């Protein structure tokens, strides 16, 4: 009950156009939470963004006192309590076309930059923009004055989707499937881990591997499906996969807002630092994490086997070629 | 407790995308109605719902004992409950030219004569597709089966637009506006009425022209501004209301399925027969609605001051003028 400042970089952008309205429904902070919603995105995309803002008026939400549009980072980084940054250029290619899209990391140090000037200190910040988690260990160098830990980045789309698999198969509910787990990079080779999910089975809660009775499934194309998905979902509309990663990122919020469910843990991207799990620190890696009071706890002491290990070491190795990577690009040594 | 079936037309389109997942989350039907929801759309569209099939398992909609994607209206309006009525052509610049989108006419004519065939009887249309009234009057005509007092159109982002004006001006929120009505056609000759709405100020509710102070403004650049809305979002993002018509659609639904909350009437579009505002009959024209049981109440007794019958002749003949326009077209070769 007191206005709370949220910017939503890449704001005219696909995912902000789904994203904007479930935060001005009061859908993330509070029925009772009212906002500023702080809009921001590329000078020739203004026109658009102006019309953007013209909607979320025409909504008329209570809980939005006011809403704001922006070119210019004072504005928009000024006195923030959260920042979505969802602003990026268009992730592809390689060589199939668009060789290395790193460049998308000279706009996170100007962003963390600007979050370290002019944002409070409190600033939780969560980094949509691809490729996420690079973007964002990028982006928590340059805030040297905001915490490590108020930094992270999403991964919550990718453990929405391996639970909707999981239903799928079982013929259950995305919400009867608990602490899936997703490791390391958003990318090809994030880790879905089951191996210490939960499903409802009649009035039991039985285990992802014990349920599903195939091993080399949950070993394999369980694991492509997940990763195909965001293509898969593009191949058919032909457009962003808005709908579901605005939903995903809701949850990512939400659940740094309120605190996770008892008995249960969500992936966030989160700083490595001080890991019990054997991955390098000072990485930007997903894990599984527990949250209080807006604050995070690395989960600890979970049986780690040799699949697992191996998939951990391998988007480890890519975050950290990533980070070798980023460091030339951006302007300090 | 048991599912209804609720039909989208041009399901794969701007608005349905940002529509869908509210129907989905219970926030239109209420949290314990099941729903399956069919969705209508042009045969080369299909597989573009096939991927927003996609993106509903990944959001976790436990409400949707159903996903019916197709291009057969005998199987799209089949056994419907509630049908709304997206699908036709959007306003495009040149929208500042001429508006004389006949292109629709033939799809709410046939759209009619399905419902006619197929739904239940008992069917409430919700017809959004522009322009909202004259497409509606073309509907029911062709449903003569079905109660004509089913049918009413979108005049609710209207409606939310001026309460918007309110709140912007005086500083409240949009909960703070009250028993705003909109008039005519959804057009820029609708009339955005004050005369009747009441103002929730820390002192006291009051009359919106005794807060505002300013009778010139509600006379004139409120007006203006209300009316000239729809136009001035399509010169910004290059696109029509998605975001906000959406929002709206909801809107008008709940007040449909759950009342209008008592000394609260909404705005919406239906059948005139029988005014006792000297409207003529035969139009499908925006008036002030309570809603008890899904069944809509004009409010009566509402003094008209000269300048407000003016603005409400206007639109009238538009209507009229309209209804010729259409009814040639269909007679026509
Ligand atoms: N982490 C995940 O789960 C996940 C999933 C899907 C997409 N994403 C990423 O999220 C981002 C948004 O995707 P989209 O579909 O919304 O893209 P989009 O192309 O529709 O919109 C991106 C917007 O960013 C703007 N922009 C560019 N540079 C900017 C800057 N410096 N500041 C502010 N805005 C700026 C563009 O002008 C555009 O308006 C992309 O990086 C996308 O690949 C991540
Ligand atoms: N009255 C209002 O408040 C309001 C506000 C905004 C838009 N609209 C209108 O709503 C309609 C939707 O526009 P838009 O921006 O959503 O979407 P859009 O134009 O991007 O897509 C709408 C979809 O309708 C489909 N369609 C066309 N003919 C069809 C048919 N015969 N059967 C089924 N589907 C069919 C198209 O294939 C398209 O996918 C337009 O008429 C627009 O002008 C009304």
């Amino acid at each position: 009950s007191e206005p709370i400042r949220v910017l939503v970089t890449g704001a005219a952008g696909q995912i902000a156009y789904s994203l904007l309205y479930s935060i001005g429904n009061g859908s993330v902070f509070g029925k009772d939470q009212p906002i500023i919603l702080v809009l921001l995105d590329i000078t020739p995309m203004m026109g658009v963004l102006d019309g953007v803002l013209m909607e979320l008026q025409d909504c008329a939400l209570p809980l939005l006192k006011d809403v704001i549009a922006t070119d210019k980072e004072e504005i928009a980084f000024k006195d923030l309590d959260v920042a979505i940054l969802v602003g990026s250029m268009p992730r592809r290619d390689g060589m199939e076309r668009k060789d290395l899209l790193k460049a998308n990391v000279k706009i996170f140090k100007c962003q963390g930059a600007a979050l370290d000037k002019y944002a409070k200190k409190s600033v939780k910040v969560i980094v949509v923009g691809n490729p996420a988690n690079t973007n964002c260990l990028t982006a928590s160098k340059s805030a040297p004055s905001i915490p490590k830990e108020n930094f992270s980045c999403l991964t919550r789309l990718d453990h929405n989707r391996a639970k909707a698999q999981i239903a799928l198969k079982l013929g259950v509910t995305s919400d009867d499937v608990k602490n899936v787990i997703i490791w390391g990079n958003h990318s090809s080779t994030q880790y879905p881990d089951v191996n210490h999910a939960k499903v409802k089975l009649q009035a039991k809660e039985v285990g992802v591997y014990e349920a599903v009775k195939d091993d080399s499934w949950l070993k394999g194309e369980f694991i492509t499906t997940v990763q195909q998905r965001g293509a898969a979902v593009i191949k058919a509309r032909k457009l962003s996969s808005a709908m579901s990663a605005a939903k995903a990122i809701c949850d990512h919020v939400r659940d740094i807002w309120f605190g996770t469910p008892e008995g249960e843990f969500v992936s966030m991207g989160i700083i490595s630092d001080g890991n019990s799990y054997g991955v390098p620190d000072d990485l930007l890696y997903s894990f599984p994490v527990t949250i209080k009071d807006k604050t995070w706890k690395i989960v600890e002491g979970l049986p780690i086997n040799d699949f697992s290990r191996e998939k951990m070491d391998l988007t480890a190795k890519e975050l950290a070629e990533e980070k070798e990577t980023a460091f030339e690009f951006l302007s300090s040594a």
